[PDB]
């Protein structure tokens, strides 16, 4: 048998990370 | 014929995610 | 002869959280 293939492709993309948290409170009026 | 290559790679990271909203209204 | 291509590699890491968003209004 000859030798293996070549590498397999590089897989796609990942996911985007969460959202990031709501601002904080704004300053007293 | 040879044996099957080797898996690929993982893929390259994802993006970063949104920016959050704005922060609620403050105190009177 | 070779052997064929190899399997596909898996989906890449997440990405980081997003950043936190704005001090909000005056209150």
């Amino acid at each position: 048998p000859g030798p293996p293939g070549p590498p397999g492709a590089r897989g796609i993309q990942g996911p985007q990370g969460p959202r990031g948290p709501p601002g904080p409170p704004g300053p007293p009026g």
